[PDB]
DNA sequence: GTCCGATCAACTGTAGTTAAGCTGGTAAGAGCCTGACCGAGTAGTGTAGTGGGTGACCATACGCGAAACTCAGGTGCTGCAATCT
């Protein structure tokens, strides 16, 4: 019945699964999939992907400082 | 059913509590297989009774033959009479 609800939630399906998503990271972010850094010391966590790159990307900024 | 927006804690910035396994000599979980003990399971069994069909012996029936019994056929003389002589 939420039938223009229904054609704004598939058409914004196929909108982020053309934006770099693989579908199977909106299932992991669904199962409990926190994203966490690698880099030394660092041990941050993350609930979306976006999130988790700006963070990488911030100790990419880290390295360019040093 | 839905509307406002207050409000436990969702998800968001750094400061400080949790194992794993090393040297050991060691008792602690988690365990295994043979054995024993009763409950229940697999299922053929143990008397006991209802029915049925087989077998023997009988008598009843007809139908053909066997002997019975009744009533009338058949033999042979001669007492008496009649034809031929
Ligand atoms: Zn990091």
């Amino acid at each position: 019945n939420n039938n223009v609800e229904f054609l704004q939630n598939e058409v914004d399906l196929e909108k982020r699964l053309e934006s770099g998503e693989n579908g199977l990271n909106l299932l992991l972010n669904t199962v409990g999939r926190k994203y966490r850094c690698f880099y030394n010391n660092c041990s941050r966590t993350f609930k979306t992907k976006e999130k988790y790159e700006k963070h990488i990307d911030k100790h990419k900024v880290h390295e360019l400082k040093l």
